[PDB]
């Protein structure tokens, strides 16, 4: 469960070197920071506020991509579900990106699968 | 900062926007053939300019559809029409385990709920 997730902050990477810092509490809120670092993308390398939902092993969660240190025009949402693979815990999600293309407004899919990982020294 | 929308399944949706970017609001599920219609659903989400998404888990206690769901999109504004064009995932426990199911929403802007 996201509930073994609570009250505590938890850090979460995916295959394209994003990570995320998340607090999930008891009533089911996420609200965290959002530092991507995938390529062919704006808005790296900077933290974005998070929010979103848990139930039980599912979640979504929502970003904006204005923090006002880079602002790309655009959003992406998350949803998915945590498993367990070998013995490290992940979160697989499709997500989509809504943004202003030179076509005009565009929206984006993929995937995403974060590891989980522990706090280092 | 707070609006109204009914999507093409008759599902409905109130929204406050507040002055941080934050999106908050209750979400009803009328979408024929799903869990969970028709009581009030925890939303939140976040805004930038004119795009949005926004995040539901299908939990209250009354039902609870063990599940979650979220929206991205943006607001265009069709003449008298403001609409909000989606993508949405689904994840929920399916028959062989967990699974995503992609679709898409068009959110109608409703001035007074007629
Ligand atoms: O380029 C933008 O408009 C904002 C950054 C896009 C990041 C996307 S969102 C989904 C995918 N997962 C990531 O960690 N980054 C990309
Ligand atoms: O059956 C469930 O697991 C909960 C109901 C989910 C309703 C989906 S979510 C996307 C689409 N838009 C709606 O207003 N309803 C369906």
């Amino acid at each position: 469960d996201f509930s073994s997730i609570a009250s505590a902050s938890s850090s979460w990477q995916n295959q394209s070197g994003s990570t995320m810092i998340i607090q999930v509490d008891s009533f089911g809120n996420v609200s965290g920071q959002y530092v991507n670092r995938a390529q062919g993308t704006g808005c790296q390398n900077s933290p974005y506020p998070l929010t979103g939902r848990v139930n039980g092993t599912f979640i979504a969660f929502s970003v904006g991509w204005n923090n006002s240190t880079e602002n790309c025009n655009s959003a992406t949402g998350w949803t998915g579900y945590a498993q367990v693979n070998g013995n490290n815990t992940e979160i697989v999600t499709s997500w989509n990106l809504a943004y202003e293309g030179g076509s005009g407004p565009a929206i984006e899919q993929g995937q995403d699968t974060f590891q989980y990982v522990p706090t280092t020294e």
